[PDB]
């Protein structure tokens, strides 16, 4: 019941580059593909993904989405806690 990882709708957006999540406390997530890709769940420098993109997005259960990125990377279950996290880390 926590508003600010409820999502209300997910656009991937191909030609920009990012993902747009609408969340319950009204604010709406810009999250680049770059980013999700170098802090995919699934001291080093993580670096070479400008070009990544996702090629799908699939719901997992209620609480999370897997990620499909173009590097062939598809792992990567984000849960909506740690994509609202991601705005600010
Ligand atoms: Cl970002
Ligand atoms: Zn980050």
């Amino acid at each position: 019941s926590d508003p600010r990882t409820q999502p209300l709708e997910i656009r991937p957006l191909m030609i920009s580059r990012v993902m747009e999540v609408d969340w319950a406390d009204g604010h709406t997530s810009r999250l680049t593909f770059e980013h999700l890709r170098v802090e995919c769940p699934c001291a080093q420098i993580v670096t070479g993904k400008e070009h990544v993109s996702v090629v799908e997005v699939v719901p997992v259960g209620h609480y999370a989405v897997q990620l499909h990125f173009s590097d062939g990377h598809n792992t990567g279950i984000f849960t909506w806690e740690y994509l609202r996290r991601l705005d600010a880390e």
